[PDB]
């Protein structure tokens, strides 16, 4: 049976070829991921359909309805067999589905336009000319709104009735308000994102201060499934060859045109 | 039933306390470690007993007998009902342990006498006036006896057979001869462990040039252990709680001396 793989276009992991129009399958798209997921496939000897998540989002449980979208809804309510992706490992997933060890580090970190007159957290949150929000959906969100540590909540104090709306849809709407809003909208996002854009033209923005914390992307399976197991032995030896190292220089810094 | 965890004495993850001969069980000692086992059984909701691993090893397999040692050993065995302790989570390890979600990074590292002209793995693996080697029955060693990269291959050829041997019993073992060795003998050990020493007295030793790989450790159960479930959710939620990065801070850098 061919393994249905949800992802999400989210670069540098996920992207269309140039010339998708004229691919089939598989070969439409280029990425970390569709690096990764070949890879994978290989070692664990199954064949696979990479397919885009439908909303367009990582996932989260709706208070309200209690009913998970984004890439661990299709997971959960059986659309998928497998995420492979730039999901972040959290408790709140981890009760639902089950996740590889981590295949790659990141941190929250902070998205600013060059120039702007900000150093780390509490920089942001003693003040209030400069705007800041993270992403709709996600786990920077969750994590903001479950903080216990003083910066932490009073950010999440203020982004969660701060108006306009703070937050985003897509990373890469986030990255184009910093842009356009003249270093008054900072952007809170994973470290490995604040990377990567840093190093694409037009090289206007920059990462400043430390990680808010410490966690891993995983490989995402629905629970119990019986490909966690051989997943999991395959990112561990993966690992350790030292392909995610290069799979990071690849699409990382190789490309940068900064 | 009390829990049976097997650890291992290397700082600043379990010490002895200096009031020490005088105290009973658990009380003895202190350490990332000792504070990590209280918080995972408070969450758990297990009593414990900790208990130093005999031969004092994290663990590897004889290649002969194919019998495991170290702490390792001691979950395979049925000595033990979990470690906690600076164990990483490994492909051939995880082969024979259940392994939770990391709960701390690291990455192997380079421990110089300071002044010694050594600024990376490629220096070292260009000449010869300076030895360097790592722990026994370890990764580290592991790492390079497996490695397929052009400089750490090339420096498991000249520690494989360097005499007098390279290799240490234990970590302290490798930062005396380090210190003693007028910059003759570098170390390569993890960068945890690394920068923690970098910041004690007599302050004499350097952390030098990037990690040479990326991983993290875990809390080990036997295979198919009940605990390990529970053990797992308790790492993401003292993770995401902020309770891991505390732990850190008091045992490595509240402690600086340098
Ligand atoms: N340092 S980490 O927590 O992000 C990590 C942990 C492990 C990996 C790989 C990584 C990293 F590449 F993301 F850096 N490999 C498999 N075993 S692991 O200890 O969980
Ligand atoms: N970056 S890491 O690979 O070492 C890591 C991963 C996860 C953690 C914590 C860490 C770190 F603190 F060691 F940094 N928390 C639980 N989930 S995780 O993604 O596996
Ligand atoms: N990687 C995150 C999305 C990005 C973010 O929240 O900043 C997740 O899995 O939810
Ligand atoms: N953390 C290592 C021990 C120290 C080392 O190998 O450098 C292990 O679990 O084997
Ligand atoms: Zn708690
Ligand atoms: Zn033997």
């Amino acid at each position: 049976k061919t393994v249905v793989v949800t992802t999400i276009l989210e670069s540098p992991y996920v992207m269309m070829k140039k010339n998708h129009e004229m691919l089939e399958g598989n070969e439409r798209y280029e990425g970390y991921c569709v690096d990764l997921a070949a890879e994978i496939a290989k070692h664990c000897g199954f064949k696979y359909k990479l397919t885009i998540v439908g909303d367009g989002k990582y996932g989260a449980r709706d208070a309200d309805t209690k009913i998970w979208n984004g890439m661990v809804g299709e997971l959960v309510y059986g659309k998928a067999d497998i995420a492979i992706a730039p999901l972040t490992i959290t408790l709140v997933r981890e009760e639902v589905i089950d996740f590889s060890k981590p295949f790659m580090s990141l941190g929250i970190s902070i998205m600013i336009k060059k120039g702007t007159p900000i150093e780390s957290a509490e920089d942001l949150s003693k003040q209030t000319e400069i705007a800041y929000g993270t992403l709709d959906s996600g786990s920077t969100k969750e994590f903001f709104r479950r903080s216990k540590i003083a910066v932490f909540d009073k950010m999440w104090t203020y982004m969660r009735s701060a108006e306009p709306s703070v937050f985003v849809r897509t990373t890469a709407e986030g990255v184009a308000r910093v842009r356009k809003s003249k270093g008054k909208y900072a952007y809170l996002l994973e470290s490995t994102m604040n990377e990567y854009i840093e190093q694409r033209k037009p090289c206007d923005t920059m990462k400043v201060g430390g990680n808010l914390d410490s966690k891993g992307y995983g490989i995402a399976t629905p629970k119990g499934s019986s490909l966690g197991n051989a997943v999991n032995l395959a990112v561990l030896k993966l690992s350790e060859q030292g392909l995610l190292d290069k799979l990071k220089n690849k699409w990382w810094y190789d490309k940068g045109e900064c």
